[PDB]
């Protein structure tokens, strides 16, 4: 049967391989909502990345974080081993109570299934562009320095160097990364980062159009060091719709590596085909597929399973 994975309406999955619990975890956003109205956000587990199981609930707006009241969506999450004990850094995008803008805030946990304690606050409340969004968070730990990144945003690519404590980024390190042209039809950015190393490169991976459209697709670049400048692949599309096989719209994706192992997925959602024009862009599924590195080390487009 295989795609989607997770039940239900889905979208903008993080996934994670967590070394404390030898356990795979997809962290989406809660979908099936008209406007994405989700307010929490609930964690699925893996053992084998076939069959998933939905866990508690993590976090809610108003309940556990006290500056949001709502929207609460694709989150992303950094696994560290700090003085032998495993911590979890949980960012996440959220309506303000002020009513002021989507905010990125971060939330701490000792466990990939929680308890997550919120900071109090939000730590992104301004675009560097000062135009699109301050959404679509990702995290990324620089295998070479040890020095962590955010990047966000929905518009604009952005990316800064995290705090030791990880609960504030480095406002001097912020650097616009927003890849330059493209169409509807190639690269042009519109939102979801997200980065990876793989031997000496560091790849970006981003989403096309609106997630509405069957367009909805994913396209990378690569650098030498992980705030950029971002060059885009000469063949960049890595993930687009397939209407012969009834997959639409497959984009705003995570990666996962195995651990151990030159082996990866990539992890996104797509248009539930029963909803193409029955508000498609808020009835979404988490789907799952195998992401080839050739050799000169470009990425191999991935063939999306129905």
């Amino acid at each position: 049967s295989g795609n989607p994975i997770l039940p239900g309406f889905h979208a903008d999955p993080e996934v994670l391989y967590s070394h404390q619990t030898k356990r795979y975890y997809i962290y989406p956003t809660s979908d099936g909502f008209p406007g994405w109205g989700g307010s929490y956000f609930k964690v699925f587990s893996s053992k084998n990345l076939k069959t998933w199981k939905e866990e508690t609930v993590i976090l809610e707006m108003g309940k556990n974080v006290s500056w949001a009241n709502g929207n609460a969506w694709a989150p992303c999450i950094e696994e560290k081993k700090i003085d032998g004990k495993y911590k979890y850094f949980f960012y996440y995008s959220a309506n303000p109570t002020t009513n002021k803008g989507k905010q990125i805030g971060v939330a701490v946990a000792d466990s990939p299934t929680g308890p997550f304690t919120d900071l109090g606050k939000p730590i992104i409340t301004s675009s560097p562009t000062g135009r699109g969004q301050q959404i679509d968070v990702d995290v990324f730990t620089d295998p070479v320095s040890g020095k962590s990144y955010l990047y966000w945003g929905n518009g604009y690519m952005a990316g800064a160097e995290l705090n030791d404590d990880m609960l504030s980024i480095k406002e001097e390190t912020t650097v616009v990364l927003t890849p330059k042209g493209g169409t509807l039809q190639t690269y042009a950015y519109r939102e979801a980062p997200y980065v990876i190393y793989r031997k000496g490169i560091y790849y970006f991976f981003w989403s096309v159009d609106d997630t509405g459209s069957p367009n909805y697709h994913v396209v990378y670049g690569t650098a030498q060091s992980p705030l950029g400048p971002i060059e885009v692949a000469k063949e960049p599309i890595v993930l687009i719709q397939n209407p012969k096989e009834e997959i639409y719209g497959p984009a705003h994706n995570s990666i996962l590596q195995v651990p151990g192992k030159d082996k990866w997925y990539i992890v996104y959602h797509r248009i539930n085909k029963n909803h193409l024009n029955d508000g498609p862009g808020w009835h979404r599924e988490v789907c799952i597929d195998r992401m080839e590195f050739n050799p000169d080390g470009t990425i191999k487009q991935v063939i999306p399973t129905p």
